[PDB]
């Protein structure tokens, strides 16, 4: 997260860290046994870490649970990042409490101009590298498709939306992938991609979760 602020320990209870010996992506707890993340974060031997703030210090509220199954969207295209969403099932159900809680799926798509909360342990510099140990937060509005279908160099399908600032300076970044974008109290997006970080006229692109609710519900009901 570039240009954000320190969230504060466990203030984003649904945020998860995907660990394969080190933190490599974020995710969101949607219920006691399922996590939603980005398909491009797929990897074998994933351990889900809940109740995290400082990912390098055991603080007492963590829950480490291995993944038993990973399901990448059936139409994921790794070249265009279309349908960049994946479901991860935990080997055992997490214990939900004040510091570990699920985030609700949307019933309608968020409107342009709506302010959202993006969080993650990703790079905090637009130029160079510096990874934080504690969770960072960013307030960012959803931009009109017009505002980036002309700003984005790659293809922006109807399964993505842009959020951020055209002036640059504030944006999600490497290591934030798979993380949540929450607007109106529901999970509206997944950190997917962008051109560099916090670059002018290059806002972040996010997976539009509202278009995947049917698939998510059907999958979790049968797995
Ligand atoms: C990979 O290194 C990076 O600095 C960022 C990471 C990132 C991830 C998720 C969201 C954002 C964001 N800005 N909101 C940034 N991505 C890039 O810079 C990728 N752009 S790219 O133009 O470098 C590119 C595009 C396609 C391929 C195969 C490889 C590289
Ligand atoms: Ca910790």
């Amino acid at each position: 997260i570039v240009g954000g602020y320190t969230c504060g320990a466990n203030t984003v209870p649904y945020q998860v860290s995907l660990n394969s010996g080190y933190h490599f992506c974020g995710g969101s707890l949607i219920n006691s046994q399922w996590v939603v993340s980005a398909a491009h974060c797929y990897k074998s031997g994933i351990q889900v870490r809940l109740g995290e703030d400082n990912i390098n210090v055991v603080e007492g509220n963590e829950q480490f649970i291995s993944a038993s199954k990973s399901i990448v969207h059936p139409s994921y295209n790794s070249n265009t990042l279309n349908n960049d969403i994946m479901l991860i099932k935990l080997k055992s159900a997490a214990s939900l409490n004040s510091r570990v809680a699920s985030i609700s799926l949307p019933t309608s798509c968020a409107s342009a101009g709506t302010q959202c909360l993006i969080s993650g342990w990703g790079n905090t510099k637009s130029s160079g590298t510096s990874y934080p140990d504690v969770l960072k937060c960013l307030k960012a509005p959803i931009l009109s498709d017009s505002s980036c279908k002309s700003a984005s160099s790659r293809i922006i399908t109807s399964n993505m939306f842009c959020a951020g600032y055209l002036e640059g300076g504030k944006d999600s970044c490497q290591g934030d992938s798979g993380g949540p974008v929450v607007c109106s109290g529901k999970l509206q997006g997944i950190v997917s991609w962008g051109s560099g970080c916090a670059q002018k006229n290059k806002p972040g692109v996010y997976t539009k979760v509202c278009n995947y609710v049917s698939w998510i519900k059907q999958t979790i009901a049968s797995n």
